[PDB]
């Protein structure tokens, strides 16, 4: 056990163009973050992660980057950036900012170049090939929708996109490629960034040749895009020659990624990354084929899956927990219950086990307020890439009755934490002056940070609270995870154990009030904190009454 900053570090997402507008134009910006950091001191936040601030076209908000050195116009200048790192400083709070290298925007330089010519010096920075008898060299599915090769008419050959046909991939087989993306990084590294997550990391090895995928590959492509020959080569490469000279902490993104092959990235003997942000608890409910399917799932898997995460990472791994992103529904709809007489309570609850994990946790912006899903009704209400190639593909075609579809995303779409952050009552929730990117959810006037901070029964309160208990003991970071009963469907509870010092965490995911006795003698000294219960804890009590959606966190005896 190893302590580092990053492992304690209770980490705050936020998504920049929806987070705080100064300017008017319904666009979040660097200016709006730091008008915030107070807000998210208050809170408890020991580093920011911020999704892409470069400059793109925002075909995918900002994960097509047409050039690396400069700001994103929509959120500011070079200076507002730099003054977020210093305002930041000055609050003991350290930045995480979003590398995206396994692509580039297709008006990125590299690639306006790359194009141009068979000849042109960047054509090797990007993978182009010949059709095959006429059609796609292969049958490479994109995320995004279609076939993941675009035709070029003007030299006559297709060029990878895993991504968005505006996002080729960049060809890391070049080491021009690799020493240029190392430089960028040595830019934004020495305007004293504390930290990098590392987009779709594991894919930026290709397979040799470009061989076909068979019938049962193309089931999940994504695993097949991260079995890459040369993967760690090339991270660990990018560690000796460029991370290992600074005192960061690293993320990767390793979606895709099977569980049992994800340690190779963060194993800290390997030299690669730091904090795996694995994704086999987001998606349990994912259909790994049909990727915006939803399917029931039960609190056995969940916890089984969290212990699965926890074992994997063992003694020289180390991992992230979440339950929520902007490329997923918000938390306390998808793992809690979002209607009006349970939000509040099943937010705290997830908010209890989400900082109580032997992981780093990552809070993303308006989860601490308990935001739900948007209610989207028609496809026209999404801006998401992603579910119009899903709805091109499959409802387009015919595959899939558009009311169905519609159910599915509803609760899958990545848009439902895209809308803007909820800060007051205020027209637009207080988010912009002007009119939003993207619509407000209606529930503002009910869900909002400025109703929420002085009221000390608050969800945001709840989650400072339990940001300070953790801050204040060290076995919630470090200690081992056991869970009392992975086949349990109905009560969550487990231990965090260093030392003689442990702690019980109980979750009660029914509706129904629980009787819980505790197993092998356990019994509880104090309660250090619990939500939605009245019920009266003693001294060594060993039976817990827990009341819908309560929660809790106890020390307990010997
Ligand atoms: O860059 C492709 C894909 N990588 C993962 C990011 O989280 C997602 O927002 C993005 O669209």
């Amino acid at each position: 056990t190893i302590p580092k900053w990053w492992k304690e570090a209770v980490f705050y997402q936020v998504y920049p163009r929806s987070f705080k507008d100064t300017n008017g134009d319904g666009i979040g910006d660097i200016n709006g973050i730091i008008e915030k950091l107070d807000y998210l001191k208050a809170l408890g936040i020991d580093a920011i992660w911020i999704n892409p601030h470069y400059d793109s076209p925002n075909t995918d908000n900002g994960y097509d980057i047409r050039d690396y050195r400069k700001i994103m116009k929509e959120y500011g200048t070079m200076e507002d950036f730099d003054r977020l790192i210093s305002e930041m400083k000055k609050r003991n709070m350290r930045l995480m900012i979003d590398v995206v290298i396994n692509h580039t925007s297709d008006q990125n330089e590299w690639f306006v170049k790359s194009k141009s010519s068979k000849d042109n010096p960047y054509r090797g920075y990007y993978f182009w090939k010949d059709a095959k008898e006429g059609q796609a060299p292969n049958n490479y599915p994109s995320f995004f929708g279609g076939s993941a090769w675009q035709k070029d008419e003007k030299t006559n050959q297709y060029y990878l996109h895993y991504f968005a046909k505006q996002q080729p991939d960049l060809n890391w087989d070049n080491p021009k490629v690799r020493q240029d993306l190392y430089a960028m990084l040595r830019f934004w590294l020495d305007k004293g960034v504390s930290g990098l997550r590392f987009d779709t990391v594991a894919t930026y090895s290709k397979i040799p040749d470009f061989p076909n995928l068979t019938q049962q590959q193309l089931k999940n492509f994504a695993a097949e895009y991260t079995k890459g020959p040369n993967i760690h080569r090339y991270v660990n490469e990018m560690n000796k020659e460029v991370l290992s000279h600074y005192d960061i902490a690293t993320a990767g993104e390793i979606f895709g990624v099977p569980l049992d092959q994800s340690i190779k990235f963060f194993d800290r003997r390997r030299d690669e990354l730091n904090i795996a942000f694995t994704f086999d608890l987001i998606r349990l409910d994912r259909d790994s084929d049909q990727r915006w399917r939803r399917k029931d799932w039960k609190l056995s898997q969940f916890r089984q899956i969290i212990d699965n995460v926890d074992r994997t990472a063992g003694e020289y791994g180390w991992n992230a927990f979440f339950l929520d992103n902007h490329d997923n529904p918000r938390a306390v709809s998808h793992f809690g219950d979002d209607r009006p007489q349970w939000r509040e309570p099943s937010a705290k609850a997830l908010a209890t086990l989400t900082l109580t994990q032997r992981a780093t946790p990552f809070i993303y912006q308006g989860s601490e307020l308990g935001m739900t899903n948007y209610p989207f009704k028609a496809i026209d209400e999404f801006d998401d890439i992603e579910v119009k190639g899903f709805w091109h593909d499959y409802v387009e075609t015919g595959k899939v009755k558009a009311d169905e579809f519609l159910q599915n995303v509803r609760l899958t779409s990545r848009d439902n934490s895209r809308t803007p952050f909820q800060w007051d009552g205020s027209k637009n929730a207080g988010f912009t002056s002007g009119k939003p990117w993207f619509k407000v959810n209606p529930n503002y006037q009910e869900i909002n940070a400025v109703s929420q901070v002085t009221q000390p029964d608050s969800v945001f309160n709840y989650y400072r609270q339990l940001i300070k208990i953790r801050h204040d003991i060290p076995a919630l970071t470090y200690g081992t995870y056991t869970d009392l009963d992975p086949a349990n469907d109905s009560v969550y509870a487990y231990t965090r154990s260093l030392g003689a010092e442990k702690y019980l965490v109980v979750v009660n995911f029914k509706e129904q009030m629980m009787r819980y006795k505790l197993p092998d003698n356990l019994s509880i000294e104090k309660v250090i904190i619990d939500s939605n219960s009245k019920n009266v804890v003693k001294k060594n009590d060993s039976l817990l009454e827990l009341k819908p959606w309560q929660s809790g966190v106890y020390k307990l005896n010997q």
